[PDB]
């Protein structure tokens, strides 16, 4: 194979030297090749102003509401991605097919229900909701209430953590780069999701996140994603747009590998990655493979950890 070498099984960071910022830092110059070391402390040295990190932060907010479909039978679940104007929101369906045109479902004792105003095309469902009093209150309300046993029996219950290489962020050095000039942004993805349209993730990029990115890119500043996954996000995103982005939401499956042209960051900080797996060839095609390749025998030789909790690499 092209995307294999030695890799000790010990070299491979059994748990994380979580404790700080200790967790060496492999740096490889993309296009010369070069490849310094170093650790996460002096990390803010390498970034400009009109800088933006991007990052993976996630939010086990799938709030989901367990309704039934009013006229016929029932039994549907809708998950709660971002309100729109009003009582519209973004949502995706389980028994997807079931919710239609304008279809109505119910939610529990029948205080709030929601009507699709709209198919969307990620497959989701955009949906209004009826109901009295305040909104966030409804809910809440619903939050306590048990699901009746008319779903109940439909069912099998009642009523992970964010991996992604950017966790090397103390929330200092998040301040560091605040102050050097360093923007900050986040991109927001979910996982278990698959099973409402397979095993793909979701993302969602917002209107301002977009936004600030384009500002960045056209004043000239450079674009680092902090997601050993985000970076796919990113660039599908501005894939579907030309090297541009706009706020969307949808599933990604993007697989890069060597060749591919990136159009959305221009460098990423993630970990070093397995013999073969399918991210040395995302990572190759970042910096190339020889270079990342020559890299990843140093970083062995170097004894640096692999992986999971290893140390962090940067482009």
């Amino acid at each position: 194979d092209l995307f294999d070498f030695e890799l000790p099984e010990r070299l491979i960071a059994q748990v994380p030297l979580e404790q700080r910022d200790a967790s060496r830092l492999m740096v490889l110059d993309k296009h010369t090749g070069e490849l310094t070391d170093s650790s996460f402390k002096h990390i803010i040295s390498f970034f400009n102003e009109g800088d933006c990190l991007v990052l993976n932060n996630t939010r086990v907010l799938p709030a989901r509401l367990f309704g039934t479909k009013e006229d016929t039978g029932a039994k549907v679940e809708l998950l709660l991605l971002k309100q729109e104007t009003g009582d519209k929101w973004e949502t995706l369906a389980k028994p997807a097919k079931r919710v239609k045109k304008g279809t109505v479902v119910t939610f529990g004792d029948g205080r709030l229900k929601a009507i699709c105003t709209e198919e969307l095309e990620h497959g989701g469902r955009k949906m209004e909701f009826q109901y009295d009093g305040i909104f966030y209150e409804v809910l809440e309300s619903l939050g306590e209430m048990p699901l009746p046993p008319y779903i109940k029996e439909q069912l099998d219950d009642k009523e992970a953590a964010a991996p992604t290489a950017g966790l090397h962020f103390t929330e200092e050095i998040l301040q560091q780069l605040k102050d050097k000039g360093v923007q900050i942004e986040f991109i927001t993805l979910h996982v278990g999701l698959g099973t409402f349209r397979m095993h793909a993730e979701f993302y969602q990029m917002s209107e301002e996140t977009a936004a600030a990115l384009n500002k960045v890119r056209e004043n000239g500043g450079r674009i680092i994603s902090v997601g050993t996954t985000s970076t796919r996000t990113l660039e599908t995103i501005a894939g579907e747009h030309d090297g541009q982005f706009k706020a969307s939401s949808g599933w990604t499956s993007i697989f890069i590998y060597p060749g591919y042209e990136f159009k959305a960051i221009d460098g990423m900080i993630t970990n070093f990655h397995l013999p073969k797996s399918s991210l040395i060839m995302l990572v190759s095609a970042l910096a190339g493979r020889e270079n990342i390749l020559r890299a990843y025998n140093h970083a062995v030789e170097e004894e640096y950890r692999f992986f999971s909790f290893g140390d962090a690499m940067l482009i």
